[PDB]
């Protein structure tokens, strides 16, 4: 139904919207910036902390939460700790985090606890949630059912008991953390006063998700270091190929020791988005690609205007005023809006070349533009050709890299 409470940070100041009037009391150690509506940075420190003072109900929250330290992978398996709760006299509910795990406890007066959790992998290649923004919604019943939704689509849902406290304060804190340079980023923190159903919770969703976003999950932005990330091929990353001012890909190297897998992010092309026309780009902004590590001097993407080919390899050169290229680009968000992943079309202007993409030249797979991926093959199409959906990966401090 309607927010019971709901954290939003406004000009300056963290409120509620809810608009039930729930009292704000913010310690010195939090991090806020006023992306959305906008996000907290939880430190693990006693002042490193938020206080809301306010069997049917629902959370929802997003969260993001960094990498494992290959090196302290132990500690990040074996250490939970409270993040937020809303206890008293030993009894209530709780969301705790342990390693690669989000978990939901709920616990009665009598100190019996029974809890609900959701799992990603930590040794997948790619993954969708380590260090990204992602949807967490938990509801809960009289049945009494326990649900967890992630990103909008049901995940866990188990019963069940005595009874559970209810309080008047929830505390956003890390309790029990080990690992004194542990962190946690919230944002959209809403109570509600039922249980959502399935319907609803997919609807809040997509609602919570216009705008683009990085690999992250956060606002896409001009004159930023980014690395590039294919949708379609995602073990392979591109790299300039000096004989033939083109992109080439090559496989993402990777790490792996008994407990972790993952490949590496920060290869290739370094890309920097440049207004072509705040610094947050926009579906539909006109933009030039530079790439900032080829040598010292600045290269840009340009596309071969031309060009009588169903698809063309990308010239990656120095700038140039040369009228057989073209470097104006649009980025665009057609469709998977809920996602992170973009395209990038060219049109000049009442002739289009194109999206980018990853194409087979005589042979190898060249950064190119497309005008098969404009193609309506079928009306499913886009769900099953991804080699025109792209990310832009910055380097973030909840991602680190050897070398």
């Amino acid at each position: 139904s309607n927010a019971i409470l709901s954290l939003s940070y406004r000009g300056g100041r963290l409120i509620d919207s809810s608009g039930y009037g729930a009292t704000m009391n913010v310690g010195s150690d939090v991090i806020f910036n006023d992306i959305g509506n906008g996000q907290f940075k939880l430190n693990n420190s006693e002042n490193s902390n938020i206080t809301a003072h306010q069997d049917n109900f629902s959370i929802n929250f997003w969260v993001r939460t960094p990498k494992y330290n290959n090196n302290d992978i132990q500690t990040y398996l074996q250490n939970e700790y409270t993040i937020i709760s809303c206890i008293k006299n030993d009894s209530g509910w709780k969301v705790s985090i342990k390693g690669n795990r989000i978990i939901w406890t709920l616990i009665d007066v009598n100190a019996k606890s029974k809890s609900i959790f959701f799992e990603y992998s930590i040794k997948d290649n790619i993954s969708d949630y380590i260090n990204k923004w992602f949807s967490i919604t938990i509801t809960n019943d009289r049945l009494g059912n326990a649900n967890i939704y992630i990103n909008g689509s049901l995940k866990k849902s188990e019963k069940i008991l005595d009874r559970i406290n209810s309080s008047n304060d929830i505390d956003f804190k890390l309790i029990n953390c080990t690992d004194t340079t542990k962190f946690v980023w919230i944002k959209d923190f809403n109570i509600f006063g039922r249980e959502l159903n399935a319907t609803e919770v997919e609807e809040r969703y997509k609602i919570q998700s216009n705008t683009l976003k990085d690999f992250w999950g956060n606002p896409l932005r001009y004159d930023t270091q980014y690395y590039l990330f294919n949708q379609g091929m995602q073990n392979i990353y591109i790299k300039y190929f000096s004989k033939a001012s083109m992109g080439e890909t090559a496989p993402r190297t990777n790490f792996n020791n008994a407990a972790i897998n993952y490949q590496n992010l920060y290869l290739g092309l370094r890309f920097i988005i440049k207004k072509a026309s705040d610094n947050i780009v926009r579906e539909g902004d006109y933009i030039y690609l530079n790439i900032d590590n080829i040598s010292d001097e600045s290269y840009r993407v340009y596309v071969l205007v031309n060009s009588k080919e169903i698809q063309t390899q990308l010239f990656l050169a120095p700038i140039n005023d040369d009228p057989t290229f073209y470097d104006v680009l649009q980025i665009k968000k057609y469709y998977e809006k809920t996602t992170y992943n973009c395209q990038i079309l060219c049109e000049k202007d009442t002739k289009t070349f194109g999206l980018f993409g990853i194409g087979k030249f005589v042979y190898d797979n060249y950064f190119c533009i497309s005008q098969w991926y404009l193609r309506r093959i079928s009306e499913n199409i886009n769900k099953l050709r991804l080699g025109c959906n792209w990310q832009f990966i910055p380097v973030d401090e909840g991602w680190t890299e050897l070398q």
